[PDB]
């Protein structure tokens, strides 16, 4: 819709297909269309456009979970939207931001606002045997979401849904 | 002087790649980094090609070995996989995980991973139909949630907080 997201979505694109470092004005005037001063007016320093990305990426989360969510107050309900939207194989440019985003306090915390609401605290986890129960979710979670990249055989439709259907039935 | 020149090389592009980035490397960028003459890298690998698998075949050694060196009765599917997880636990580095993303792009990096993921990792035979395959399975994707967690997560897991969750995912294997 705005200008800003366009450009942010075509060099989310750009990364997956190219990479995070060609991605420069030069590259992202070519593939919007629109010239270097335009992109500039939106996006001052090549730190704020990759900062832009992770952002617009967090908030496409936060807005699933809020969207499919069927309790916001119950932390086992907001588990379950977790396991669901991290069942699907994450998009390579997204993984390739999520990797890049160590790089800077900055990035980091673009993320941090979605984990912070949506993914289980980990204080106490060594004294406490329910955090751990409710991580242990979250983490076969997380392997569910990255598992194509790091195994070498692609998870059929049928055996991914068997997987989040054990991944759910471990939530306490 | 403790390895051969050619596993210094390998190890010095893949510590530029943590560096840098995969993208930037190449016989200029590893020339640099390891002060040899490009006619030096060239002697032993011919390709970028080779250099890459080279790294691959490296990476995936050094998993085996570990797993051989951890791993007691060894034909034991259990054993291997308690053996597994441990060796999961620890975060993969950056250059690791950059480079199994990228193995798909030519069969002979995926080859190089191939004999020790098919020793050691459990296949998803019949996964829909087989629930034993499920609860094994699911151990096998949460340590690969503790693998990969400081590259997609914004927070890194301190050492006693992985140590927690490690002992509580073997907890989760069939016994
Ligand atoms: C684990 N991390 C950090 C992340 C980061 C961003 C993400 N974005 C999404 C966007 C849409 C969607 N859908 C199912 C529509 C699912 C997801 S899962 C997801 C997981
Ligand atoms: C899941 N995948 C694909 C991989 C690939 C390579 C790996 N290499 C290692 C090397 C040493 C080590 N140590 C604990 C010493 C642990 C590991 S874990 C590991 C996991
Ligand atoms: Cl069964």
């Amino acid at each position: 819709t705005s200008k800003k997201e366009m450009i942010l979505r075509t060099a989310i694109d750009y990364i997956g297909e190219y990479s995070l470092e060609t991605l420069s004005y030069d590259s992202l005037a070519e593939a919007t269309g629109l010239s270097k001063s335009g992109l500039i007016y939106h996006f001052p320093s090549r730190h704020a456009l990759l900062l832009g990305m992770h952002e617009l990426l967090a908030d496409d989360w936060d807005k699933e979970l809020r969207d499919i969510t069927r309790d916001p107050e119950d932390p086992l309900e907001r588990l379950r939207a977790v396991v669901v939207t991290l069942a699907e194989n994450v998009s390579r440019p997204e993984l390739l931001l999520l990797i890049d985003a160590p790089s800077h306090p900055d990035f980091l915390n673009a993320w941090r606002t979605v984990n912070h609401q949506w993914i289980p605290d980990t204080d106490d986890l060594e004294n406490d045997a329910h955090k751990r129960a409710v991580y242990l979710v979250q983490l076969a979670a997380d392997g569910l979401f990255v598992h194509d990249y790091i195994h070498d055989d692609v998870l059929s439709k049928s055996k991914r849904q068997a997987m989040l259907e054990t991944i759910l039935e471990l939530i306490p």
